[PDB]
């Protein structure tokens, strides 16, 4: 599509969160560059609140699988490059198993040369307790399968998943994601056939910031359709026998 | 600073010049709105004195750089921000290659709410058979690089730049801009590094406007300062591995 | 309108009331100036009887709506303009929240290049023990939105607005107005639509002043029509990439 | 070492490159996975400029021997995997006998799961007549050694070669390979004796591609150090009697 | 056949295993060569996950009989080489008298020079005071007779063998393999008539090697099939007195 051109480069991002979880209202503004060229994202995110109320690897998704890199093969599977500029909405509610949950709406576009996510973010039902509002998620983040599937009723796409959380004590918090993203312009997008994304993320903190905040890498490839070329390579591997 | 505070929504803008270019004069009023948290500036431009003497891509440079998106390592850099509300002056002598060349004198303040962009300029010894009076200027805009140094003899920046601006026949026509601004006010005023602005405009007409008019979308994004995190990044990147 | 001419530069103000609070009675005269081009204005009022009855900030909508700022795509809702300069007559009745009213009536017109604001106020059923009659209101001034909308029976205008007067004690006293506007001349006047004006007010003392005074700066802009051009601003944004 | 634990299974490649050869302008992108295990390698390269003004076959060495397989016996020979994941800069200098040369500058790392080799080649002196801008070159490919070397003064190794381009008429095209390598990383790496690569590629075309391109299957394995157990397997096939 | 010319020279070998005995989790690696013109097999195997869990001579079977030498009277019995460079797939189930049972599936082929064997092991229901838990068996190995079999339905053959293991008091632990091969390729190959391969082999270590390992020596000639020449010789026998 016309949409992945605006994506050979390094891509400028802002990212821009309000929340409230359980009545604390929080913000976080995040700057970062991505090359999807090479499925690859940094990012650094400051709560401009003071405190975040709660645990940063909570915020992690919340916080643009347009820089995800689609093999050759797959590029026609790209929803997400196809919808821009003009851009989508991407809507959640996760889950966090025996906990409450998070309820958000993003809008992902270009402003000028930068790549845009502007994000509502709803927290309710969490324990005083339990895992999140008790602060007892590991500083860091697991690789995860995020499933794509068409939503041609919407136009758009429906995106599930399941990420884990390490826990101090060596146990899991899981949280179910139940995505969609629909485009925000009225032309014609890209809908995919199944596949999915495999993620990797790494969190780090800037030693020279006093803010509250949190370092990003992450890189992000598409998988699942198979490229059918097993039985070239075959054909060939025998080739470099049928003449020796 | 605090003059930054007052640019985190949309703010209303109010242009207004007066102009002699050559004998010919004339006045424009523009409104629009400014959201410098995405550098982005929205105006609408009406010549009130009848037909406008010149090209209107001509009067884009004099026609609001605290609008600026400074990214967050580098907010200490935005001079403009820092001169507010006092606000601060600018100055220009535009000199147009083998023409004439416009001097203006800017003053740029709030009056209320609204963000105010009150400027003189007097155009001399332009060409009658050339590119300016010839009105052989298309009907659009280049993206700019806008080079800031700080002017610590006079509180303020000095700013240099060539504009390109495409003629009818495929040429370019440039245009040498000498730039300097200092403060209104006798607060203390951010000084910056040298950086620079990185620029991009459309122009557009509004069809049912019926008076000689100019429509602007201009994104600005300050950059040149490194975020020196390049060595932090490599080192996660590493651990991605030093693990798995 | 032609009446709007009158109001392209700085216009002097004489502002002229007699009033009667529960029998008390007094004047006050201000004198300055306005410029509508900025929606501004800046007046001076001295209580000529000697000291004024009632707190300051409950005559400051009583003591010149015909400067305020209009946008240019909303110049055909300014009926304050239209008027002059044979000017309007201004009405209202303000009741304060359980305590006494205020009825006004003003007459609005220019007397040579003077711009003259003539009040008629007479005040009842104020509280001894009350916030008016015991001066407990705060010497500052609020941001508020009076809403328009035409009478087309009275060839003017209905006005509707709360004022939140500021109580040293933090609680806030409320001033509901009821104003209607009609032409003084008998010619065609400027009938709005629903729209609505923003307000902003600064209070201080003129430090020479021996005399019961106030030193007011305001500034008012139109606002409640849109300007439709979101679309066309939409289109340019997308060209900015259509041929990047 | 470290490095080499990050080949044990099956890893995607990224490959692209950018160059200039007589002033002719292209690039080249390449994927496909390596699994160094068994010293393997399967590759789809597209020119994403139009058609490629050199042959195919020219750059089969241009276009990852961090993925060669290594005997046991000699895993301490393996500087390019002791690179990983930092990676290493591959420079060299082709000289195609009687025609022009290619020199090229390549940065083999990972970036995130992916290896990615990122390349710049120039390229001059070619004869117009020649074999290469001729096209003269058959689609296929010849079976080398690659000899390596320790570069101790440059912490790497240094390698040099000569390929065999059979040529349309049955004559055969020389290309002298000097070729120099160098980690990216400030850690150790494993500098080895003298050994070489023994490689084998064959060529192919994927039916259902319309663009440019080249399909490569690739094996090496290294040798050249013995594993000095002759004498054992002496001592066994006696033994094999001694008691029989 | 074809295939039968790929084992003319020296081939290196690559044997991979992933195996479970009982729960306890192994990998063996094995590096060596083959000489079929000579039917000569020289291995070494690591266990690359620790201390081998089971003995090493219960594992010899499993860790290439392509590397037999078949008579020239009987080089059409040869299924083995015949499914080369495609290869087959060997599947075994190894019964240990009075203890447990070895399940085992591999797969046989060329990937460029080297003709890897990628092997599965499952291993259940043996004793803990067991030879083959208890490591009773002597670091040796016998010479056995593996009886081959065309299996017309498979396109393959059957194959059956009672292996002879020496255990420290002297006593004889058998192993009886039921083994069945097919090709992975589509093409046909050779099926044999009823003969039997001649094994001799002999187990020793590497007296510089720290991990746990086997080298491994062994010899394999086919036989079974007379080459009916006994009436010929005779004549000739005959013929050396017929003139003297």
């Amino acid at each position: 599509s016309k949409g992945e051109e605006l994506f050979t480069g390094v891509v400028p991002i802002l990212v821009e969160l309000d929340g409230d979880v359980n009545g604390h209202k929080f913000s976080v503004s995040g700057e970062g560059e991505g090359d999807a060229t090479y499925g690859k994202l940094t990012l650094k995110f400051i709560c401009t609140t003071g405190k975040l109320p709660v645990p940063w690897p909570t915020l992690v998704t919340t916080f643009l699988q347009c820089f995800a890199r689609y093999p050759d093969h797959m590029k026609q599977h790209d929803f997400f490059k196809s919808a821009m500029p003009e851009g989508y909405v991407q809507e959640r509610t996760i889950f966090f198993k025996d906990d409450g949950n998070y309820k958000t709406r993003a809008e992902v576009k270009f402003e000028g040369d930068t790549l845009v996510n502007r994000i509502e973010l709803k927290g309710i039902d969490f324990k005083e307790d339990g895992n999140i509002l008790g602060h007892k998620l590991e500083y860091n983040y697991n690789s995860h399968n995020v499933y794509i599937m068409a939503d041609k009723q919407k136009n758009g796409i429906k995106v599930n998943f399941k990420i884990r959380h390490n826990i101090e004590d060596g146990s899991v918090q899981l949280a179910d994601h139940y995505q969609q993203n629909t485009p925000i312009g009225d032309g014609p997008v890209l809908l995919p056939d199944n596949h999915y994304l495999s993620t990797q993320s790494a969190l780090s903190k800037d030693p020279n910031e006093k803010r509250d905040h949190m370092v990003l890498l992450e890189f992000v490839t598409a998988a699942g359709i198979t490229h059918g070329m097993d039985e070239l390579y075959k054909a060939m591997a025998k080739e470099t026998a049928a003449a020796k």
